[PDB]
C-alpha cells in the first residue's frame, strides 16, 4: 500500500543546546520539544540538518514544511513566513576572551565581531554600528565561535542559551559571556512554517498540550537543570 508521508522539518544542528550532532544524531533542547509537539499533533515527521540558510531557502520554495533551529520570531521574518505560538524567551550576548576589555554593547565600536549569517546577532551588530566588513558573518554559529578562539574575530553576538552552554561545557577556553539588557531585545523562539501552512494550527494546540501536561517542563529541565518561567510564554 501507499505512502508516508511525513512532514519534513529542517534546522541547522550546529547550535547547542538547541541542536546540534552527538554521534551521528541530531540532538537538543528543540529537538525533543518537535518530538513531543509532533506527537501530540498526530503528525509523522523527519528532522534533517540542512544548514541554515539552506532552511530558509527550502521555506520559501516548500522542499521542507516546518523548520524548528532556535528562531526568532521576528516582524521580517513574519513578512515571508508563518510562526507557531513562542516556544522559549532569549537574547542576544556578548562572548568575548577572559581578558576582554568589552563592557556592554558600545564597547564593540572599532572592533570586529563575528555572527552566524541572517541571524538577530547580525541585525543587532549592524543596528549598532552600520554594515561593513567589521562585521564578519558564518554559516553556523559554531565557526563564529572557531573565529573567537584563534583571535580573527574580537567578540561574537550570538543567543544567551548557546553562549552560556558554550563557556559552561568549555572552561579551558577560557571565554565569557557580557549580557547587556539596555542594547539588546528580548526575543522569542517559534517553530516556523511556509506561509500558509495547514500545519501551523496543530502545532500550535499541539505546543499548548505540551506546556499543559508538564512535558513542556520535563524537557526543559533536562536541558538547563532549573525550571522555566512559562509566563514568558505568555507575553
Ligand atoms: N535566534 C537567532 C539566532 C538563531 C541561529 C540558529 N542557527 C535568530 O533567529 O536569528
Amino acid at each position: 500500500g501507499a505512502t508516508k508521508k511525513k512532514v519534513v522539518v529542517g534546522t541547522d544542528a550546529a547550535f547547542a543546546p538547541f541542536e546540534y550532532m552527538q554521534k551521528g544524531k541530531i540532538v537538543g533542547f528543540d529537538v525533543d520539544l518537535l518530538d513531543a509537539v509532533m506527537k501530540a499533533a498526530g503528525l509523522d515527521y523527519e528532522l534533517k540538518n540542512i544548514g541554515w540558510d539552506p532552511l530558509f531557502a527550502s521555506l520559501q520554495s516548500k522542499e521542507v514544511d516546518m523548520g524548528i533551529s532556535g528562531i526568532t520570531i521576528t516582524d521580517e521574518r513574519k513578512q515571508s513566513y508563518d510562526f507557531s505560538d513562542p516556544y522559549f524567551e532569549a537574547t542576544q550576548v556578548i562572548l568575548v576572551k577572559q581578558g576582554s576589555p568589552v563592557k556592554n554593547a558600545l564597547d564593540l565600536k572599532g572592533k570586529t565581531i563575528g555572527v552566524q549569517n541572517a541571524t538577530t546577532g547580525q541585525e543587532a551588530a549592524e543596528k549598532l554600528f552600520g554594515k561593513g566588513p567589521h562585521i564578519k558573518k558564518f554559516e553556523t554559529t559554531v565557526v563564529a565561535i572557531m573565529e573567537l578562539l584563534n583571535g580573527g574575530v574580537d567578540a561574537v553576538i550570538t543567543d544567551n542559551a548557546v553562549a552560556n552552554e558554550y563557556v559552561k561545557n568549555n572552561p579551558n577556553k577560557k571565554l565569557q559571556v557580557i549580557e547587556d539588557p539596555k542594547n539588546f531585545a528580548s526575543e522569542y523562539y517559534g517553530m516556523i512554517f511556509p506561509k500558509n501552512s495547514e500545519l501551523k494550527a496543530k502545532v500550535d494546540e499541539a505546543l499548548k498540550n505540551v506546556i499543559n501536561s508538564g512535558k513542556y517542563t520535563e524537557i526543559y529541565k533536562k536541558w538547563f537543570g532549573k525550571e522555566p518561567k512559562l509566563d514568558r510564554l505568555k507575553q
